[PDB]
Parts: C-alpha cells; structure tokens; sequence
C-alpha cells in the first residue's frame, strides 16, 4: 500500500491526476478514489492506494482519501 499527492485534480472534468515520487502520476476518479461522501478535491489532496500495472501505465484503482 502506498500514498498519492495530486499533481491537479479536473474532477469536474471527469477526473484528477496524482503524482507520487518513485512512481507516475496514479490516476484519480470519483468513482475509485473517491471518499467520505460524494466531495470533491483540490490540489494537496492525499490519497492511499495499490498503484498495479496495466496497459496504459500504473494506476491506482481502489484508491480513497487519506484518512
């Protein structure tokens, strides 16, 4: 388990992008990354996740705020 540290967030856009040092920036949805109640996040935004590795890169994908 490790943690992200947004680079910017476009939630309203339809998603965020994380950025976390010794990895890539995680990708972040409302959907996965998402939180105590539908909220939305700006940048410093913490989150806890399991970076895999898929087609596109690593990305996070059960992701949630950091406490």
């Amino acid at each position: 388990m490790l943690e992200g540290k947004v680079k910017w967030f476009n939630s309203e856009k339809g998603f965020g992008f994380i950025e976390v040092e010794g990895q890539d920036d995680v990708f972040v949805h409302f959907s996965a990354i998402q939180g105590e109640g539908f909220k939305t996040l700006e940048e410093g935004q913490a989150v806890s996740f399991e970076i895999v590795e898929g087609n596109r890169g690593p990305q996070a994908a059960n992701v949630t705020k950091e406490a």
